[PDB]
DNA sequence: CCGACGACAGATAATTTGTCACTGTACAGTAGAATATAGATGCGCATCTATATAGATGCAAATTGAGTGGCCTTATTAAATGACTTCTCAACCAGTCA
């Protein structure tokens, strides 16, 4: 039960390091150096015009690194893609 | 004189509200979907029915042609016309005369 309740501290500061799969860091120094991005469903169910069931949307997010801004979004019932 | 209860004033923690610091937890592709049933509706194919017969037959008038049966004055003469039958159909010698 203590093995999955493990809280972890955070990055503190203005000082950053993203890790990647190929064991390096990128170092996040200003806006615009590094983005990030994934997808996931929302979670209420849609209607078309007409007030008969759709489905639940997926959400897109594309944030900067070094300032946490949002800095887009796609929204629509279209499937993760590479033209999303 | 002694004891008990109410008025008024004074001090106080419980209650509520606010602020502040530390923290468990969700973000991590994902429940609309699969699988029976009854109940109504529609298209297709078969399985009868009821009507509609024209051809064949039987029969009964309606002539229709072809039969058959029943009823009737007669004898002489004469003429006319048309017919039939019968009969007949020799040849030279002997006695006058101009
Ligand atoms: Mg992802």
């Amino acid at each position: 039960q203590k093995a999955k309740s493990i809280r972890s501290p955070g990055w503190r500061g203005t000082t950053l390091s993203v890790k990647t799969r190929e064991g390096k860091d990128l170092s996040v120094d200003y806006s615009n150096h590094v983005w990030q991005c994934d997808h996931t469903r929302v979670d209420v169910l849609l209607v078309d015009q007409h007030g008969e069931i759709l489905s639940r949307p997926w959400l897109t997010t594309v944030i900067d690194t070094y300032s946490r801004c949002i800095m887009g979004i796609n929204l629509g019932f279209d499937a993760p893609s590479s033209g999303v």
